[PDB]
């Protein structure tokens, strides 16, 4: 069975929960990646105002 | 005769203005470098502003 929280293997119902899971992740990597580009380019003006 | 402004002076009026113009030309140098100096820091911060 597929474990975890459902836990019940469905052909259907885990194939659904495990893109499920996989696309979650992917969302997940994407927020963090662009947010870590948002604090680098806040950093960058940070540092600017301070050489100002 | 110290031809220029003053006319002649010819004596110590002539070592006191040479003098002066010599010390005058020191302090034009002087003023005009810390002016350039002043010019690029403040386009140093106008720069990081920019960036910021």
């Amino acid at each position: 069975p597929h474990l975890g929280e459902g836990g019940a293997l469905t052909g259907t119902a885990r194939k659904a929960e495990e893109a499920r899971l996989r696309r979650a992740e992917i969302e997940r990597q994407t927020e963090l990646g662009r947010l870590q580009q948002q604090i680098e380019q806040r950093r960058r003006r940070a540092r600017a105002q301070i050489e100002a």
